[PDB]
């Protein structure tokens, strides 16, 4: 319902990484508060980046693996990712971008308490 505010800190230096990275502006993100994910070039490679910095990528074939997290992470998220991992786990592309892209797109259809990543990484 809402994310922990120690997040915030370390979403928003990802954030700034990310843009820098992709190239991609917080005009072109902010679509995310619509519910709908970003589909500009940039904006899709961003979304990879995110996921790159949080070591979360199958590093050969670009597969995002939501499940590494349950690691690194302090907080009841097991459900919620276990969700998101069934529906969404399978998601492979020839373009890092696009499976990136792909996979968050399944995400917010799936189980979206939850476009507060939107929130939590776009404008707080
Ligand atoms: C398109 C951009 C701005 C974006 C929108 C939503 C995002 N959500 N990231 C999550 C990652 C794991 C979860 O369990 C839930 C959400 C990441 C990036």
């Amino acid at each position: 319902f809402e994310i922990p505010d120690r997040y915030k800190k370390p979403a928003k230096m990802l954030h700034e990484i990310c843009i820098a990275e992709s190239g991609a502006s917080e005009e072109q993100l902010r679509t995310c508060l619509d519910g709908t994910v970003p589909t500009a070039p940039a904006a899709k490679c961003y979304i990879h980046c995110l996921f790159d910095k949080i070591d979360v990528v199958d590093e050969a074939t670009g597969r995002i693996l939501l499940d590494r997290l349950l690691y690194i992470i302090p907080d009841d998220v097991k459900a919620a990712v276990d969700h998101l991992t069934r529906e969404c786990s399978h998601i492979v592309t020839p373009d890092k971008c696009e499976t990136a892209y792909e996979t968050v797109k399944c995400y917010f259809n799936a189980h979206d308490e939850v476009i507060k990543f939107c929130h939590l990484l776009v404008l707080e």
